[PDB]
């Protein structure tokens, strides 16, 4: 069955992986402490993620419930060139 990549996170460690007491807080902070906690942070991640360190957070890509495991975020909600992740990443 196809998931949402909120969903395959809850099944190793609930909603409260990424939320308290498995709710929602309003402007998300706590929630991009969770990935961070465990993928680590943007200036370590690959050419995508470096330049929106002390930027964005992980969600204003990655929209956890929208998103299907596997599916990835682009990029034209941003930025007005057309860009990639792969025109970025085999820059
Ligand atoms: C981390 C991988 C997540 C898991 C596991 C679950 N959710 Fe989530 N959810 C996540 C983010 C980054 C956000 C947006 C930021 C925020 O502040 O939370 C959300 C959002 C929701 C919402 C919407 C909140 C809003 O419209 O005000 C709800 C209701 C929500 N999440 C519920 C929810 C439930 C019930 C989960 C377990 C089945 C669950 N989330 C897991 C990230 C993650
Ligand atoms: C630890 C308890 C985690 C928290 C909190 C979040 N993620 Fe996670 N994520 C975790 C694992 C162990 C895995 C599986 C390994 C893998 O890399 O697939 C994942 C996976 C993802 C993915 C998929 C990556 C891929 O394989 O293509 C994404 C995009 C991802 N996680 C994003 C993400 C975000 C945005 C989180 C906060 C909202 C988040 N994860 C929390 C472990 C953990
Ligand atoms: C938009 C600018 C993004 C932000 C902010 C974050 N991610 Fe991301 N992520 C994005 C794309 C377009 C892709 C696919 C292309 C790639 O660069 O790999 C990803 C991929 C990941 C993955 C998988 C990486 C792999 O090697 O397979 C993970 C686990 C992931 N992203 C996690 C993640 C987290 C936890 C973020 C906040 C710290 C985060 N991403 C931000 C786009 C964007
Ligand atoms: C808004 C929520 C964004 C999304 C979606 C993506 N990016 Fe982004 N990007 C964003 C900011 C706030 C910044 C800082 C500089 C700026 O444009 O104002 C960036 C920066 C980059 C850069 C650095 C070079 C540059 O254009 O400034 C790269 C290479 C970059 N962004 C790539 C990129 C890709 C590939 C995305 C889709 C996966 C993407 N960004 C999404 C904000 C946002």
């Amino acid at each position: 069955a196809d998931q949402k990549l909120s969903d395959f996170h809850a099944e190793s460690g609930g909603c409260e992986s990424c939320h308290k007491d498995g709710t929602p807080s309003a402007d998300g902070a706590f929630e991009f402490a969770q990935c961070q906690s465990c993928h680590g942070k943007l200036s370590e991640m690959d050419a995508v993620h470096k330049p929106h360190d002390g930027n964005l957070v992980c969600a204003d890509c990655h929209a956890v419930h929208d998103m299907n495991v596997g599916q990835k975020p682009t990029c034209e909600s941003c930025h007005d060139d057309g860009r990639t992740s792969a025109s970025v990443l085999k820059k």
